[PDB]
């Protein structure tokens, strides 16, 4: 049988630029131990918005200034803003409440990035 639960590395709540509403939602975000990254629509985790991974799926890590031409929203610096560029192209724009939150992510995904040969 399996464990049964799954601890995630760090949970939280992070924006994302959509496509089809162009404007910065609060989402709910959770990496794995693995490394693959899974975002909900709210704290219920209910509607698993979609699943990406990072050593994988993502290729580059962007912040600030250096992501694309995005704009951060209301109320919000740019130093927060957290983007990660994909293989093939596709780039998801996110934004932490603060550069605290921004740091910690971003520096959380450049670990997972150590995740593939075996370690032991």
């Amino acid at each position: 049988g399996s464990s049964g639960s799954s601890g995630f590395v760090k949970s939280g709540w992070l924006l994302r630029q959509s496509t089809i509403l162009k404007r910065w939602k609060k989402n709910w975000f959770d990496l794995w131990s693995d490394g693959h990254l899974i975002y909900y629509d709210d704290q219920t985790r209910q509607s698993i918005e979609d699943k990406v991974h990072m050593p994988v799926d993502c290729i580059n890590i962007r912040t600030g200034h250096e992501c694309r031409d995005i704009q951060p929203p209301d109320g919000k610096p740019r130093d927060c803003l957290l983007q990660i560029v994909c293989r093939d192209g596709k780039t998801i724009s996110l934004c932490a409440e603060s550069t605290d939150d921004c740091l910690a992510w971003k520096f959380t995904l450049q670990d997972s990035r150590t995740s593939g040969p075996s370690s032991g």
